[PDB]
């Protein structure tokens, strides 16, 4: 077992609640005020942990900046993915809030979820498993294409530090499947179809509030 996976899992941040208000009667607006409630606290956690990625913090502060605003949903919506594993049609947000279909339905989320739920299906039949997710939420970070950034040349590096990472540890834990780690690789594009989907959704929604997303991270990063 390499560096980079055990390192990774020991950066893993803390289980959030997401504290659902039980006076509220359960309705659409109930919905969104407990993710949005629960992502913001998420987005804390989520810029330290990229703090203890290996060679994040040595970039630039727009690259920083750039890459958190590029995979932000890719890293929440990983989380809620493996949370879910164990459980059936269900989407675990915390260990205190999991909506079934009726509830996405309510909550205007049902055919992100479901495309959210075939990621969840397609891990499962993989038995996927802690180390790999730690490390495709790495990948996912660096890997998040960003329109503008400042050193291409320290972005590939990170990248290409993390893929070998995974690499490595497939070549390891898993020679039952020569191919696992490609495999993993090819999980990535559903994982970016539904953020791609469910950011455009945060917008027509209007979610976003006042302050813009990249201000919010320039702050939470100093
Ligand atoms: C005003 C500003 C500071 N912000 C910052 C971020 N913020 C936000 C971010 C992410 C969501 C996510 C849902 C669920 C996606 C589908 O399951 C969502 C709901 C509606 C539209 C788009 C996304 C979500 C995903 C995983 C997860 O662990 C938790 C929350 C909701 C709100 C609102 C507040």
């Amino acid at each position: 077992y390499n560096k980079i996976v055990s390192h990774l899992l020991v950066a893993e941040p803390e289980k959030i609640y997401a504290m659902p208000d039980p006076t509220v009667p359960d309705s659409d607006i109930k919905a969104l005020t407990t993710l949005c409630d629960l992502a913001d606290r998420e987005l804390v956690v989520i810029i330290g942990w990229a703090k203890h990625i290996p060679g994040f913090s040595t970039l630039s502060l727009a690259d920083q900046m750039s890459l958190l605003q590029s995979a932000w949903m890719e890293i929440l919506i990983l989380g809620v993915v493996y949370r879910s594993l164990s459980f059936e049609d269900e989407l675990v947000y915390a260990d205190d809030y999991i909506m079934d279909e009726d509830q996405s339905k309510l909550a205007g989320l049902l055919d992100l979820n479901n495309a959210i739920l075939q990621l969840v299906k397609k891990y499962k039949s993989m038995k996927l498993e802690k180390e790999e997710f730690v490390t495709l939420k790495a990948i996912a970070l660096a890997n998040s294409d960003s329109m503008h950034i400042e050193d291409v040349e320290a972005v590939q590096k990170l990248q290409d530090v993390l893929h070998e990472a995974l690499q490595d540890y497939e070549a390891g834990q898993h020679m039952e499947d020569p191919r696992r780690a490609g495999k993993m690789l090819m999980t990535l594009p559903l994982l970016r179809q539904t953020s791609t989907k469910a950011v455009q959704h945060f917008y027509n929604i209007k979610l976003e509030g006042k302050v813009p997303m990249h201000k919010l991270f320039l702050e939470m990063l100093e």
